[PDB]
């Protein structure tokens, strides 16, 4: 590669691996998104919330593939694993799955930052910090707040709570 | 002081003391404000309500310091006492703490008015009446109304009530 | 905490401690600000300079408290220490106190960066670098330039120099 | 008088007396104003400063005469005493005369407030507080600040200082 400089084979492969993880998370969010528009679930605000996240994850993998080209790495694609569940249950369940998925992406991001730091690759480190890290922290905080409000709305009165949350917090 | 006229040493010191009280109330409101944005509390409308009050209290101390300069008093600063609690509980609790804090400021304002009246200082009296007294009365009334609506929303159904109040009364 | 990830207890406490330092610096700037509007000092441009800095420091503590919530730390408030002097002397003196105060904040910022670097927390490191470090360096440079111009205006002709500096350099 | 209510003969006469004092202060400011435009003094910014004050004093006496009509008092005019000096010296001297004149008006205002308070006439008290008291305090503060800056510009270098003050502080 005529352009490749300070770009380790380890980062390259771990970037490809993070790309597969983003593709998979996107796929998960697509499934959550359509799930909540089923006639027998019908929570459009929740559907929208998840569709948006599918879309932000695709931007993630796209930005990771562009950066691969820019550093002169070579993208390598693997199969994308189907989402972990076929039905997602109620809003609090789905939001807890989404939380767990974002924590795993965040950990993979922190892991890739540590690797790049170890291979003294400050371009890769700051690319991750300016385009991925701050955004994860903001999104996880939002999901925590959502979970707190779903819980304050739970207990016996749960169906009503789910309706109110979708109507008064989520965007439709 | 070349400008000082009809400005008693007692008013001067009591103004400095009221400044410390406003600084402390601001500090309290800052703490309430961030408290309600914790991921495990997550009531943005309540957070905003308290952040706004932190800000109005700062204007209070600023207006009191300007008036000190204008009369030719000398400001004297003391340490600012940390807020009285580290956790503020639920919306009704916090609103009751806020009520109690505004009553204490109002009493200190009325006390300073009586002192200025006693020292025949009509500039100070009307400064307090045009910039502080009317505003306290309006704010305490609002807090009373909030407390009435939180109570009408309380009982067994309390979590839901707190959610509705934050969503349908408070500004976000 | 449902959201807390890669956020050490040490950073958390040192953030709370940096918050107290910003609150205190704000307080110092408030005192400088009113001091320079005393009828017997009367340097409005210097007053304005310090009032602005009080305001930028408050933004600092506010941004630090928001980041605490976002990472899922818990804010803890302590008393705020009164400013170190009651009278600030002439413009060069005050500007030298302000310089010394900014160096201490900068050192505390660098100290917190080193700690976060030691605990491999790149979110915290870059938060500090993008919102605090560059701004300190710019502000200290400005204060150095001010001190150089106050000195070039000093010597026997000092009163006149102070007047000219306030009128021709500072904003009013 | 068909309209007169709660309006004591004492207030009435003291209002007429305060009118004479405002007429006299206006007259003083007229004299200061033209003095500073003499070819051999030639400080246009100082001239303007005093002309403006002549004008604000006339508004004072006009507002006092209107209030006399409104309460159903009867205006009584006396001769207006010529200003106390024919030459006003240098800017600091004139500004000190102006300071002394504003303190005497302020004392007469406070005296009339006390009298109205003694005769339980709250209309007269608040008329004075909303249209006269706050304005005196602001003006005396400004004059103090001017005197501080003239002094910081004084000593051996006095002619230059006077020039700079007129050019860089006063409006022209
Ligand atoms: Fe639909
Ligand atoms: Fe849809
Ligand atoms: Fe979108
Ligand atoms: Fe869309
Ligand atoms: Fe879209
Ligand atoms: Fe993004
Ligand atoms: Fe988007
Ligand atoms: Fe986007
Ligand atoms: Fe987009
Ligand atoms: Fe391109
Ligand atoms: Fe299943
Ligand atoms: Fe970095
Ligand atoms: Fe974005
Ligand atoms: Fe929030
Ligand atoms: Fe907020
Ligand atoms: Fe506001
Ligand atoms: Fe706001
Ligand atoms: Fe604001
Ligand atoms: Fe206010
Ligand atoms: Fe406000
Ligand atoms: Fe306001
Ligand atoms: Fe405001
Ligand atoms: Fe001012
Ligand atoms: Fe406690
Ligand atoms: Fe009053
Ligand atoms: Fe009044
Ligand atoms: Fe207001
Ligand atoms: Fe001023
Ligand atoms: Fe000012
Ligand atoms: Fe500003
Ligand atoms: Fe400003
Ligand atoms: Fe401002
Ligand atoms: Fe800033
Ligand atoms: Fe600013
Ligand atoms: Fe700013
Ligand atoms: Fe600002
Ligand atoms: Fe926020
Ligand atoms: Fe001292
Ligand atoms: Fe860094
Ligand atoms: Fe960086
Ligand atoms: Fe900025
Ligand atoms: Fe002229
Ligand atoms: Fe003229
Ligand atoms: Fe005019
Ligand atoms: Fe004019
Ligand atoms: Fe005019
Ligand atoms: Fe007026
Ligand atoms: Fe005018
Ligand atoms: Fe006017
Ligand atoms: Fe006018
Ligand atoms: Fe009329
Ligand atoms: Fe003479
Ligand atoms: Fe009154
Ligand atoms: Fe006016
Ligand atoms: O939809
Ligand atoms: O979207
Ligand atoms: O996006
Ligand atoms: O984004
Ligand atoms: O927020
Ligand atoms: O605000
Ligand atoms: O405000
Ligand atoms: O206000
Ligand atoms: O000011
Ligand atoms: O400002
Ligand atoms: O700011
Ligand atoms: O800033
Ligand atoms: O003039
Ligand atoms: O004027
Ligand atoms: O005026
Ligand atoms: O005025």
């Amino acid at each position: 590669s005529q352009i490749r400089q300070n770009y380790s084979t380890d980062v390259e492969a771990a970037v490809n691996s993070l790309v597969n993880l983003y593709l998979q998370a996107s796929y998960t969010y697509l499934s959550l998104g359509f799930y909540f528009d089923r006639d027998d679930v019908a929570l459009e605000g929740v559907s929208h919330f998840f569709r948006e996240l599918a879309e932000e994850k695709r931007e993630g993998y796209e930005r990771l593939l562009k950066m691969q080209n820019q550093r002169g790495g070579r993208a390598l694609f693997q199969d994308i694993k189907k989402p972990a569940e076929d039905e997602w249950g109620k809003t609090p369940d789905a939001m807890k799955a989404a939380m767990a998925l974002e924590k795993k992406l965040n950990q993979a991001l922190l892991d890739l930052h540590a690797l790049g730091s170890a291979r003294t690759d400050p371009h890769l480190c700051d690319f991750l910090e300016t385009h991925f890290l701050d955004e994860e922290v903001k999104l996880i905080k939002k999901m925590g707040d959502h979970l707190t409000n779903l819980h304050r709305l739970g207990g016996p009165e749960a169906g009503l709570g789910e309706y109110l949350f979708e109507r008064l917090t989520l965007k439709h």
